[PDB]
């Protein structure tokens, strides 16, 4: 009934409480579940949904052969309430795409599915199901967006789309949609920044996004912008390196990509800035995508220290992990006066790691809570391989 | 809450954006999906549904043996939201029939399922589930309707039903239903016109329908009628032949069926008239039903030229295609002031082409959008045959 | 929002139009469908549902072994919208029982599931899910009710429950429930009447029910009662014998059971009285339950003639049939001023007839319609046996 | 629309009527059903749901190997309407936990899922899906709650959480939540009381809970508390011993745990106090968890007699049983002026008893009803083992 308003700070967060695990892949052992990847959560006022880029096939099937590759005319974005296995039975259709992002402005959903050829892909802006606008690749190299939730404030929604090479320098645009209508955009001038798959969240008029450098950064690049899109960038000061792969935590930088041989690649991640401090979600292995923890250098957003301030384990480094996102839960839903930060973790299974013919993922998600919390490990839990 | 009103022109269309693909058949590889064929989309104010003539069985089953033939006491029309696999779980029942058409007048659905013996079939008019009227075959040779969406304007809905031989001359009626009540009908006087499986859409008081000549036309027959049903017919002037099979594009006619040896048969198709121009959806092969593109002779509706004005590829001619429809999205849904034309393509799989014991189809759908667009190929994607 | 009112005559009925077929069993070939039997339809103002007595198992399963017998602590009554396969996915729970009846008073559903031991069974009155009342067997021999829809008028609902031997004389009660509360009941004094599994329908203050004599009647016993329950009985005058088994149509009686060797048994059936005439639904075989047609002696309700007045075939006698019911569609739903009579036919498959380890059923349903109609045969369509 | 109010007595109960059986496990024979355990019902004003602690896998699957053990990062609490098989298709997600309790305050649901390591588990308070509060283990030994429904009165909800050894003395807290916000708590001082898995219900300002002594009680411990939490404890006076295992009914105590060699263990149970009398639900075997009946010593709550006053059989001791719960149905739903007591019985299948690699459970539930009733046996009904 009412729109998500602006001007609200990320509530106090002492520990992450488990919101929901979905055993997607475990149920797919013998159930009718979609082969997935690239999942992420997003809430509106009443319903919180899990979105995902379907490989257009179900687990334990001959059509799941090769689900290791991203992009195909088959890849389709779809939603489902949190915690439930994403099956053709509860899965609602959202868009045709192999990369995308969706958010809500409160009472309605915005869906940005980017499908089409590598050479000249197209974003398709849908609002509550209806196509409302489009955007075509401008640099001609895999236009691609967040692969996570976008943020909306006062009728207006924001996101970020990259387009360039994975190799080195690419190009970045900030959109400002309103009812699915692209009402403006700015070309970000970030020399030496590889920006892509951003994990955003609103923070008082502003919109803060921590993303990934898949060019030469072992730390994360960030970007905070206006209602008009006047930006501000750099990387996360902290030495508790978030990317992956990443080197042993050294002294970090706050404006350049810390290479250290490992920077060269990366994986989607998030982070919440709390003043001078910042909560950092990161994998435990430094070479592979396994395990997952939520750090806490309180000097983190401004200091290059490597000294952290406390860790809550989420997945021991004995199990697999993957894409880490970061949606938010507004104060229109919560009787509260501050936005609640929450995050979900994708546990990838199958290739290129495990000896299977398929590659999909599971998921879990925790929230803010300024109460008590315990750590652990809530992995996928699939006994692999399958009836392959 | 409000009725679909009349007097609205097909919005400006620069390129077709992908609305939704459903991997129906791919999910049926191991999922619980209905063996289908004859699908088509249709929207109302809130929900857009996909309708289809079920073979009364599920894919990869012994009861899917022979799904190649149309018509049976088993064939049943059913709906489901767009993009989702049409399974016994999300599929809603609509009518008993092996041919039909359904539309909305805005707040409610109209369903016309025609079932019964070849010799004396019956149409059954249901409105929001309730039987409201009926119509029996009058010429005694497979009464059959659109096999696509019908159009409604100002409480009143319109459709077209054929009844005659596939061989040559058949007979055609224009209905005018209101709340499922057949409030009038006209016998179309079209000497030398094989009219059937019409793809309609509203265009300002009027109702334009491009159909198929399965008698001796390699081009498409059309028909525009009133609120009172005073019609106007002929074929599409353009030389960019729409039927299939069809001969190489020669100089076309605008009132007679261009035979050229191939005319003899055909397949359902659509087309949107934009003044002197017209958007033409057609298969790439000329002998088989494979591939699919959306043409654009701007002189097309009035000129017999074969010179076209631009092509957006939808399915390379390397994959299968099939029935091509053409629903519309009114301006009551879209805040806009003009109806948005959209179309769906059926990709048929199995017989009579492929070495299987079954025959079903998948689907995709794109919309207007006066923005940018890219072409490609979004085929079914089923690795055939099956566990047959 | 409004209650089903009384005082309305069964609309004019020229022919039966097909409302819905569900290929229950055909989809169960490989789908997740419930092993059923004893189905029947029932509508309320918005939704029409199909109810059924589940064998507490799914088709093609080892737990479907013996589904030939009625009654078990497993048998559970459940609903689902018309036309859809009754699967654990769309099937809504209704009650624990191996015999029952449910109806609506317009805005709410009444459910009467009778479960428990043969010796001392209990009816359980639930209204919109909540238990509201109960009734225990009074004669101690399988208390059992309609096994079809009951009728409600002006806040009040009515049904019929038998209790006695199948062998000969049993006992019958007429209930009068209101919001699931049994507000009165009468003991029917029908010497020489075997009354059970009644197919009812409202007809102007009154409630007419045609049932079955499984004692010594080859024709059907009827019963019309008041708002206070003052009854009137006898059998259907007509010579077009409805029971099954039944002898060749001879001259019938209107108050006694016509034995003729075959009377001894029977199967549920229905019939609609239209003044002096009456529509009769009956099987084609006289020894088995196969085929199904809808007769029409217009002198039928009062005359003992065997001369009929027209037949619409529903299922050739080459396929199986079974329980035949008879719900109604009120005028609160239909803008009309008269109730619309409709009926559903159960096609039983498996034992004791076919060489299977299971026994379930499918269904179809047609309605009034004072328009044109065609006959045919819309059988189950299952290729048996199964993966048994 | 309106909150569940307080001050209402458990309506008169002559016999238990069957509300719903779900053949969970039987449908899982070949259906897509969740491997479950720890189920229990809970109603709100409109919908009654069944909740359960999923083993994060489906029956007849390799991932159901070991479902015999409680607790795992996979165990997740989920709901579904009563009577339906708890499958990934109708099962709604509720929380991440291997122990929990949920209730309604009328218009909304409260969910308390306790997940995490044995050493330091955490309760997570969610209200209508949103995390609203948390509580961490305080004694560091499997914090665990009711494993059944909690009670809410006048905006406020109540429950009970244990934390200590199964061996002997543990510790107990009474919570008082309001909109998921823990607004107070009391540490129960029960020397010599093993309190856990309480079966509660409201009874006029007060909240009565009968639980289980898994330390040295063969009878059940109880606890009645205020709006402020001023408690009162002891055990059930009656000699008709409720725990299990339990010794032959001797003369009972009303404040201490009756050991008798068997007390040492136990299984969840319930009981409703009706003045000086009390309805007792208990297993028939004394060593195993098989069969189930509902006793009635009318002198029971105050007298140590072993003389009972009537038994209604629920499951002969030839079949398996398990956890027995006890939710309630308020008078806001029932037009009535008194709360209706109802109970559900879990029939466990598989290990440690049966020769299977899995362990799950089915369920049934009956209600108050001051009418007639019959006894019987409505067991799971699964033919074991499975395709194991
Ligand atoms: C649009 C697209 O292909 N995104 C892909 C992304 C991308 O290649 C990289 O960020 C360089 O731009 O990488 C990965 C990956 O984790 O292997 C999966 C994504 O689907
Ligand atoms: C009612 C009916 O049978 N329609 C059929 C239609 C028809 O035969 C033809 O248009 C000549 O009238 O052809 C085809 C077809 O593409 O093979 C499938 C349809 O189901
Ligand atoms: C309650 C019950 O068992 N009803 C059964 C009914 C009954 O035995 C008969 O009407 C004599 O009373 O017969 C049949 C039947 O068609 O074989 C199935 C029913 O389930
Ligand atoms: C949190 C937890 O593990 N609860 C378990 C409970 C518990 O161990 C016992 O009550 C001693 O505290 O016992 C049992 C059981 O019937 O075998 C299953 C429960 O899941």
């Amino acid at each position: 009934v009412i729109h998500y308003s602006s001007g609200k700070d990320l509530c106090p967060v002492k520990g992450w409480a488990p919101l929901s695990k979905d055993n997607g892949i475990r149920i797919g052992s013998r159930g009718e579940v979609f082969v997935i990847r690239e999942p992420f959560i997003s809430c509106s006022i009443n319903e919180c949904r899990t979105f995902f880029l379907t490989q257009g096939a179900l687990l334990n099937d001959k059509h799941s052969n090769g689900t290791v590759k991203d992009r195909s005319p088959f890849r389709t974005l779809m939603s489902c309430p949190i915690g439930v296995a994403p099956s053709p039975s509860n899965s609602r259709f959202e868009s045709v795409a192999w990369s995308a992002t969706a958010c809500s402005d409160g009472p309605g959903w915005l869906t940005i599915g980017i499908t089409g050829p590598d050479a000249t892909a197209v974003a398709v802006l849908k609002y509550n199901g209806i196509i409302t606008d489009t955007l075509k690749s401008w640099k001609g190299n895999i236009m691609r967006t967040q692969e996570s939730e976008c943020v909306c404030q006062d009728e207006f929604c924001y996101t970020l789309i990259t387009d360039g090479p994975s190799d080195a320098q690419a190009f970045y645009k900030i959109l400002k949609i309103k009812k699915g209508k692209i009402v403006s955009v700015k070309d970000v001038d970030a020399p030496g920044f590889h920006f892509e798959e951003c994990s955003c969240y609103p923070s008082g008029e502003n919109v803060e996004c921590v993303c990934r450098d898949n060019w030469r950064g072992s730390n994360r690049p960030w970007i905070r912008f206006n209602s008009d899109l006047d930006y501000q960038i750099g990387y996360v000061c902290s030495g508790v390196f978030g990317d992956n792969p990443r080197p042993m935590d050294s002294t970090g930088s706050c404006n350049s990509p810390i290479n250290n041989g490992k920077g060269r690649y990366g994986v989607k991640g998030f982070s919440f800035r709390y003043g001078d401090g910042v909560w950092i979600g990161r994998t435990k292995s430094l070479e592979s995508r396994s395990g997952f923890e939520m750090v806490w250098d309180a000097n983190g957003w401004v200091s290059t220290d490597k000294d952290s301030n406390g860790v809550q384990d989420i997945i021991d480094n004995d199990n697999w992990s993957g894409y880490s996102g970061s949606f938010s839960i507004r104060g229109e839903t919560t009787g509260r006066n501050c936005t609640v930060p929450c995050f979900w973790v994708e546990m990838i299974r199958g290739q290129p790691k495990e000896k299977t013919i398929w590659t999909s993922g599971s998921s879990i998600a925790f929230c803010g809570v300024n109460s008590d919390t315990t750590g652990w490990s809530w992995p996928d839990g699939a006994l692999l391989p399958f009836d392959i």
